[PDB]
């Protein structure tokens, strides 16, 4: 659905750890974007996009960040159905083609 090749095709080169690991990045340098970041600098994968600051606001953006980024399909509250980029980017791994 939409894409995912384009994420799909960095997983296949992945275990499902290393999976974690890429978008657990991949998540994270979103979340960089949404929040003012270029580097992942003040964010955490221990701590939750609510720590972070997200809402009914940012975190729209940054799922919006994450399907554009892997092309799958996430949710309206996705950082808070999945606490840290750490959860979420597993939540990720869920989206992924066997592979993962």
């Amino acid at each position: 659905g939409s894409t995912a090749t384009l994420l799909t095709s960095k997983l296949a080169g992945l275990t499902a750890t290393e999976q974690r690991a890429v978008t657990r990045k991949l998540v994270l340098d979103q979340a960089a974007s949404v929040l003012g970041y270029a580097s992942t600098e003040s964010l955490d994968t221990h701590e939750s996009f609510k720590d972070l600051g997200f809402d009914s606001l940012t975190a729209l953006e940054l799922r919006d960040h994450l399907q554009t980024a892997t092309g799958l399909n996430l949710s309206s509250t996705l950082i808070f159905d999945h606490p840290t980029p750490h959860a979420v980017a597993e939540h990720l791994l869920e989206q992924i083609p066997g592979i993962g």
